[PDB]
């Protein structure tokens, strides 16, 4: 894999979780966003593959596991068969990325998308080569108990724009926020 995505929403104080949900109230077209960015492929024939946590897992609604129309992978070490409903797990992301390359999932992978949490972000942007990071700047702070680790200016670069991205600053419910793309090379 040549590439990785992470896609995060952070408040001003850098949370992005309190007590197993959001610390803000939800915001519908900002939810749309991480489901059309995790979601859409133009491949035909392949799905993209979302990674995270399992407290992340845990997080999201019975009703709505796994996230539809995307290939489900857990991270735990604990685990033995992935949680259920789940379609994959694995002991670390390294460990993840190549089961992509292995044969049920061979010919079935587009894009490899990181939704948390923050021991997942964390390693992930430490990983070698290309990677973009899709932060969501809400603009305001938000009491929160798991924040998200600090992006290292010295290897992401922040974008101008991003095609299928808006520059401009987006309102929901009177909350303020703003899409953000980061880039690193290596
Ligand atoms: N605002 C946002 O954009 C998002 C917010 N959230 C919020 O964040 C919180 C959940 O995140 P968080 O608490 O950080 O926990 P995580 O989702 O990272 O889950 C922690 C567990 O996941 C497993 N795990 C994590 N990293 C690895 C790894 N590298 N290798 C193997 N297993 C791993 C471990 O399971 P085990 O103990 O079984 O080994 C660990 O105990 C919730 O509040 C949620 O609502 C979550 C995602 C995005
Ligand atoms: C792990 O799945 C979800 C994650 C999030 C948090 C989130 C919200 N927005 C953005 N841009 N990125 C994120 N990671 C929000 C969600 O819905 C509100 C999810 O589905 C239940």
């Amino acid at each position: 894999v040549g590439s990785l995505n992470c896609i995060v929403a952070v408040s001003q104080n850098m949370g992005i979780g309190k007590n197993g949900d959001l610390p803000w109230p939800p915001l519908r077209n900002e939810f749309r966003y991480f489901q059309r960015m995790t979601t859409t492929s133009s491949v035909e024939g392949k799905q993209n593959l979302v990674i995270m946590g399992k407290k992340t897992w845990f997080s999201i609604p019975e009703k709505n596991r796994p996230l539809k129309g995307r290939i489900n992978l857990v991270l735990s070490r604990e685990l033995k068969e992935p949680p259920q409903g789940a379609h994959f797990l694995s002991r670390s992301l390294d460990d993840a990325l190549k089961l992509t390359e292995q044969p049920e999932l061979a010919n079935k992978v587009d894009m490899v998308w990181i939704v948390g949490g923050s021991s997942v972000y964390k390693e992930a942007m430490n990983h070698p080569g290309h990677l973009k990071l899709f932060v969501t700047r809400i603009m305001q702070d938000f009491e929160s108990d798991t924040f998200f680790p600090e992006i290292d200016l010295e290897k992401y670069k922040l974008l101008p724009e991003y095609p299928g991205v808006l520059s401009d600053v987006q309102e929901e419910k009177g909350i303020k926020y703003k899409f953000e793309v980061y880039e690193k090379n290596d």
